[PDB]
């Protein structure tokens, strides 16, 4: 469309001119909260629905967690043309993050590094921020548009599974998933909460926590895991998602690796890095986790998604849904279409009948 190109070739590059990231993503979050967007004219057809997570999904493209940290632009969001919308993380009181600059543009490596360190306006603010719109949720999810919320913790908690408990608890409730977020590369000794018996001991505390909601607010419980894990941890959280039926991985947060290759001139910054490097590391993880789980785990795919094949691979790998987030900060809202088109397109053109024919297709060839 004219649009996409407008976006890419003018508007996209003139606010990425004149803002540093952080305040780019400010103003993007300000416009999206507002409706003020080009209104995608892409009508979602039925070979973009699936079914998963015990919801419909209009279409499986969903904005990834960190871009709404707050839950601020929600409407904005499905207003764009997202199938679903992940907000957070959130974290249980209220922390400011990192200082300033925390997110560093890498243009010529179409990526982002950041390290904003769990910002988050916290449990309460956002319970409220989701409670007065909660009937008009309702109505989204029922129409095939379900809200995800991704859960933090504090820098200062002495107890992490209390910290996620707490946010089971709390947005639990209105939620259709939640996601224990055990991969932010920017929150000491965050990560290590993947290995086996934290893991086990972790999930176990949330799983019970969440199966303590009342019927009509319980929500599927998903963990996100990072690029970065040895195969024995890989290994390990898919013995532990099966021991305890855990609902759904999502595959991946960014990166603490930097590829050969990178130009950017930021490359060296501490911080995920995101975008088109982390593309086929997050693919090959969506595979391993896929075939360690015997394809009966749904995966939310989510890695340097910028096009319909991007999206395609990732499904074909064993992705159910996918998410993106670095894309739109260069692309802008249009983004959202071309994927879905893309993906429209490519489906047809390998003799798939929709989305859900082509899940886990790669396995079995
Ligand atoms: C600026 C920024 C902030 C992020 N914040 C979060 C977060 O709070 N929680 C989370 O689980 N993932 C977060 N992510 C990771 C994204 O959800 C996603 O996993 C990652 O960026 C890979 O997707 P992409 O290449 O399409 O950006 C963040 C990513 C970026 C770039
Ligand atoms: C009508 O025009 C619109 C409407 C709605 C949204 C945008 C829009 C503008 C932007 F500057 C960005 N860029 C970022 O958010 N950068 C970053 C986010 N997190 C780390 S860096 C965006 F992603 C979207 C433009
Ligand atoms: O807040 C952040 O720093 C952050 C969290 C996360 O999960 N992933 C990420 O790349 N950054």
């Amino acid at each position: 469309t004219g649009d996409e190109r407008f976006y890419a070739e003018h508007l996209m590059p003139t606010l990425q001119g004149l803002l540093d990231p952080e305040s780019a993503h400010r103003l993007a979050v300000r416009f999206t909260s507002l409706g003020l967007l080009p209104r995608a004219r892409f009508q979602d057809s039925d070979m973009l629905e699936v079914r998963v997570l015990g919801h419909k999904f209009r279409n499986p493209v969903g904005i990834a967690a960190g871009f709404d940290k707050h839950g601020e632009a929600v409407d904005g969001l499905y207003k764009m043309g997202f199938g679903f919308v992940e907000i957070g993380s959130v974290t249980p009181k209220p922390q400011e993050g990192n200082p300033r600059p925390r997110v560093f543009r890498l243009p010529e490596d179409q990526a982002v590094i950041n390290r904003y360190g769990f910002n988050s306006h916290g449990l309460s603010v956002v319970e409220h921020r989701l409670r007065a719109r909660q009937q008009k949720q309702a109505k989204l999810t029922e129409d095939g548009l379900p809200l995800g919320v991704n859960l933090g913790k504090n820098k200062t908690s002495v107890d992490a599974a209390e910290d996620y408990a707490e946010g089971v608890r709390v947005l639990g409730p209105l939620a259709d998933y939640l996601v224990v977020n055990v991969s932010s590369p920017n929150t000491a000794g965050l990560r290590s909460l993947q290995g086996k018996a934290e893991l086990r001991r972790l999930l176990t505390k949330v799983l019970q926590e969440r199966d303590g909601l009342r019927r009509v607010h319980r929500p599927a419980v998903l963990v996100k895991i990072a690029p970065d894990l040895t195969s024995q941890d890989k290994e390990d959280i898919a013995s532990v998602v099966k021991e305890l039926g855990i609902d759904g991985l999502i595959v991946t947060n960014t990166t603490v690796s930097r590829p050969a290759g990178l130009q950017g001139a930021l490359r060296s910054e501490t911080g995920g890095l995101s975008g088109k490097p982390l593309r086929d590391l997050s693919t090959q993880t969506i595979r391993e986790m896929y075939a360690l789980t015997q394809g009966r785990v749904p995966i939310i795919g989510v890695g340097g998604v910028s096009s319909g094949q991007d999206a395609l691979e990732k499904i074909r790998a064993g992705a159910s849904l996918v998410q993106l987030y670095t894309a739109l900060t260069f692309w802008g809202p249009p983004v959202v279409g071309k994927v879905k088109r893309e993906l429209e397109a490519l489906l047809k053109e390998q003799g798939f009948g929709g989305v859900t024919d082509a899940i886990g297709a790669d396995h079995r060839r």
